[PDB]
């Protein structure tokens, strides 16, 4: 039950094509865990995957709050590439 135990849970079932499962532990951990900055990134890429595009962005830019605050420069700039390319989709 610890936040990088259960991240990296959800993170080797999204490899083995589960990602119904990967996607329950990540919004939990996103409830659970806000200030861990790791599941944002993978779980807007999820919603982008699961047509919920809209909600793919919310994540981002709730990451990106986070990641400025909380996160590392690697981390933000995955966030902010990946939501820019949200938005160039339609």
């Amino acid at each position: 039950e610890d936040p990088f135990t259960r991240y990296a849970l959800a993170q080797e079932h999204l490899k083995h094509d589960n990602a119904s499962r990967a996607l329950a532990l990540f919004e939990e951990l996103v409830e659970t865990d806000p200030d861990y900055v790791g599941t944002y990134y993978h779980l807007g890429k999820l919603y982008e995957r699961l047509d919920r595009t809209d909600d793919a962005i919310d994540t981002y830019a709730q990451g990106i709050e986070v990641a400025r605050e909380e996160g590392t420069q690697k981390d933000l700039s995955e966030l902010q590439d990946a939501k820019l390319k949200a938005e160039g989709l339609e």
